[PDB]
């Protein structure tokens, strides 16, 4: 389980990108958020996400993400 501030998460596509303390590169789809509402991030806001292997299409995805 991974949390960090996301950069900035395109939901007209449904695609984004988290950022931890040091900002690695992680692959988060609007069908990944799970919040109590709109699945979606904020730009500049905290964000727990969970890279997986075979969910991303680079490999580490936000198979688990929860709104901070």
């Amino acid at each position: 389980m991974k949390k960090g501030t996301v950069k900035w998460f395109n939901a007209e596509k449904g695609y984004g990108f988290i950022q931890q303390e040091e900002g690695p590169d992680v692959f988060v789809h609007f069908t990944a958020i799970e919040a109590d509402g709109f699945r979606t991030l904020n730009e500049g806001e905290h964000v727990e996400f969970e890279v997986e292997p075979g969910r991303g299409g680079k490999g580490p995805q936000a198979k688990k993400v929860r709104r901070i």
